[PDB]
């Protein structure tokens, strides 16, 4: 047996029993090739059990609060975890717009991991301009301030944050959160000092964190899907010569594609490899995807 | 700001609204006859129902999710760990709190297992020139933890663990402890390390990660020291007319050299394992317990 309760999708999809006009049109501007069917299948129901889980975490914190004679709110975190192009962000971004459903999380922030990468900068100096993503590539010690400042009740926390258009930390971009639950999306959330041999910490992110979803696909796919958006990308900045993609439109489509390919084999399948997937098992729940990005499999830790 | 809420002694006996019957006043002096039934009025009949409102909470969510998921799975044992400096007074925190949580019906079954079981046999230290490194890291059969942790949330209805004997100082051969539970506490140094502590052979899930509360007992290392010789001591004693004891070694020593020699020990390799491995870990616990002189609790965190 396994620390999980395991379902294909038919089981998991069984689990419904919810969308309106506005709510729709929100979920395709979120990602246009989004599935509704998809979203009604498979992430209502995740939205659900998230939302079970939280409610159990608000109820236990009232019945503690008599018992201690305590006076604070402190947010609930969900982190989401995954390969480069496993679809963190779209994930993240749906079970934000969904958990608003209810009138008791009014207000669900999001941060990405992104934002505590070392600026170009900082990174050229230490020849890691080819390891973004990888570990010492990050300002963790920020990164775990940052959720425990907000697991600590700290009123507002600021965040640094990452542009994949200019491909570097914004200068004076920060953001500011000021939340009933905060979504915290990275490739990254659940790896802890062992991955950071070079400037260890004794404290991690999963240690502030209430659920993490690993999302989890085959390298065929990733690869696939990592090369689409990035031939999308580069479309976008034909005419846009201050965008970092700009530099690919010289290219012919065919060697973009391949310059796209080596990105993945040689940076971001080899970073998944040796730091992403080892941290799979310490999730909560595990999103299993396959073709089309169609959700296959879920498990739950029991 | 910090991420606990934070409790003087005063403030946290205030918790109380309970009394003990006669049996189980007996059950409390026979786990540790210098346990203060004051200090387990005040502060660890309190701590047992913080306890209790975590399992309660749990078991709660575990049935809405169950009518939710439709999975009238296995019921899985609720895991409370236990740590902090060799000394600190683990065993009898842990031994205090299975009797209290006892208490209530719910909890018919409350388990108790130590990681001491865990450590590498001395034969397998010695060969590895690791038998004055008991404790540290390297010293474990960590996978065997981690799985045995991992297989009792995993639902698997027996799970074994192997047993260590103080009094023989060693791993007992053939006396493997099955457990068959409700709550099960997990006691030792480590149970809040993690793979970055054995780089030497790491593992991906930490025993945290199928832990559902864990305390980590503190004290000072000038408290640690005078409770470390002072166990020390009574061992001694309790080995002068036991040939077929560990500590009969130490019969032999005037008591003043015996102390000087339990001060080595405390210093070198204890001391040594709390600051380079085990203190770091604290921040990592649900809830800090320090005590101070005669063991009294001064302070009480709990994570927000
Ligand atoms: N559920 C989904 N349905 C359709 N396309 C998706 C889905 N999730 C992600 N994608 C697409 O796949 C790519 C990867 O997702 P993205 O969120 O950018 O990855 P990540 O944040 O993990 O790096 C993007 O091109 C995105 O539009
Ligand atoms: N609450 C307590 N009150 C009085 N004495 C205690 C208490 N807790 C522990 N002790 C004593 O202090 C010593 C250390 O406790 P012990 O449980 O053996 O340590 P550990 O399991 O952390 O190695 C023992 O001699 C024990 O009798
Ligand atoms: C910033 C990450 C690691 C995650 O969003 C990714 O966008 C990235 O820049 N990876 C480095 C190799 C690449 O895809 O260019
Ligand atoms: C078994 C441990 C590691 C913890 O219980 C400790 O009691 C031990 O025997 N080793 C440290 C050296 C000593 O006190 O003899």
């Amino acid at each position: 047996m396994t620390p999980y309760l395991q379902f294909d999708r038919n089981q998991w999809a069984a689990l419904r029993d919810m969308l309106s006009e506005d709510e729709i049109a929100r979920l395709k501007g979120i990602n246009e090739d989004l599935s509704l069917e998809e979203v009604a299948e498979i992430y209502l129901p995740l939205s659900r059990l998230l939302n079970f889980y939280i409610s159990s975490n608000l109820r236990r914190q009232a019945v503690l609060e008599q018992f201690l004679g305590t006076n604070q709110r402190i947010p609930y975190i969900i982190s989401i975890a995954g390969s480069v192009a496993v679809g963190k962000s779209t994930t993240a971004r749906v079970l934000q717009a969904l958990l608003s459903r209810w009138p008791e999380h009014r207000r669900v922030e999001l941060i990405t991991t992104d934002g505590f990468l070392h600026p170009n900068q900082v990174l050229k100096e230490r020849g890691l301009m080819k390891k973004k993503g990888f570990p010492e590539s990050y300002d963790m010690h920020r990164l775990v301030k940052f959720v425990s400042d907000l697991k600590s009740g700290v009123p507002n926390v600021t965040a640094p944050v990452y542009s994949h258009l200019i491909y570097d930390v914004i200068p004076d971009g920060d953001k500011t959160v000021v939340p009933d639950i905060l979504i915290l999306e990275g490739l990254n959330v659940l790896q802890s000092g062992m991955d950071y041999p070079h400037d260890p910490h004794h404290v991690f992110v999963s240690d502030f964190v209430d659920f993490s979803i690993y999302v989890d696909a085959p390298e065929d796919l990733l690869q696939t899907w990592y090369i689409n958006r990035f031939l999308k990308f580069r479309e976008g900045a034909f005419t846009d010569p201050d965008s970092y993609f700009h530099n690919y439109a010289k290219l012919t489509k065919e060697e973009a594609i391949k310059t796209a390919m080596t990105l993945w084999k040689e940076i971001n399948w080899l970073n998944l490899k040796q730091n992403i997937l080892p941290t799979r098992e310490r999730a909560s729940l595990i999103l299993t995807k396959s073709a089309n990005h169609a959700v296959e499999e879920v498990r739950l830790r029991k």
